[PDB]
């Protein structure tokens, strides 16, 4: 469980501002908003890395956080995702979820495979789908995944959503940075930001329907890249002021 109630924070105006919300045990929390709204600074609070000026953050537990960029430790690929401590059922079913069985399949080594500077140089889609592998391998009770989906393809980026995410993390308590839409139509709860408060908190059918001149403005947006749905949700949030547009 993770509690939020009127918190309020500044590094070093104040990144977040009168965050409340209240997630469930085994519960999906989709955030998205604007560029610089606060999103990864929200999960940096839930870490600790950033003290609440006001309000309090009712949480305890080990967190593991895939953060947004993807990193690679030198070491075979079944090294990076395990670290030290081996499941091999845990393994097998991270790796399926995550995508990785075909790339594994397609080295002499398999996931012995060592990386690094003597290394064979992997897609960042490949290091993406493992730097989320290695967060999700990790026991935790909380997930915190910072755009884990960057350089994968629409199908490889839907499957993982739907295998990881959903199924094999159906019982976690987790919470999602996204900009894809159809994450927030599956997620328990959603959360949008932008300059530091919260614009909406509820479910996508509730947003849709107390926000129908927003959604509308969101509804194949999908299809769009990453960079140009951050610019779009960007462009419709700052709609939220006294100002006259374009
Ligand atoms: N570790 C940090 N130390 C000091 N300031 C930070 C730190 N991390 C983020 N910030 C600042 O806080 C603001 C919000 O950044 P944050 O990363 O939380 O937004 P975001 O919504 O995740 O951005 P984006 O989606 O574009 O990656 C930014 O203006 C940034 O300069
Ligand atoms: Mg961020």
């Amino acid at each position: 469980e993770v509690v939020m109630e009127n918190v309020t924070a500044f590094w070093e105006t104040p990144v977040l501002k009168d965050i409340n919300f209240k997630i469930e045990r085994g519960q999906l929390l989709a955030v998205a908003g604007s560029t610089g709204a606060g999103k990864t600074s929200l999960l940096m609070m839930i870490m600790g890395e950033l003290e609440p000026s006001e309000g309090k953050i009712k949480h305890s537990g080990r967190i593991s956080f895939c953060s947004q960029f993807s990193w690679i430790m030198p070491g075979t690929i079944k090294e990076n995702i395990i670290g030290v401590s081996y499941d091999e059922y845990r393994y097998r079913s991270v790796i399926k979820a995550c995508q990785l069985e075909e790339d594994i399949s397609k080295f002499a080594e398999k996931d012995n495979i060592v990386l690094g500077e003597g290394g064979i140089t992997l897609s960042e889609g490949q290091q993406a789908k493992i730097s989320l592998a290695r967060a999700v391998y990790k026991d935790a009770d909380l997930y915190l995944l910072d755009s884990p989906f960057g350089y994968l393809d629409v199908l490889t980026e839907k499957e993982i959503f739907e295998s990881c995410v959903c199924k094999l993390m159906a019982n976690k308590t987790r919470i999602l940075v996204t900009s894809k839409m159809e994450h927030l139509k599956k997620a328990d709860k959603i959360l949008i930001l932008h300059e530091g408060s919260s614009y909406f908190y509820g479910t996508f059918s509730e947003l849709q329907n107390l926000q129908p001149d927003f959604s509308s403005k969101l509804m194949s947006f999908d299809q769009f890249s990453a960079e140009r749905r951050n610019s779009i949700l960007t462009e419709t949030l700052r709609r939220f002021s006294l100002e006259g547009d374009a």
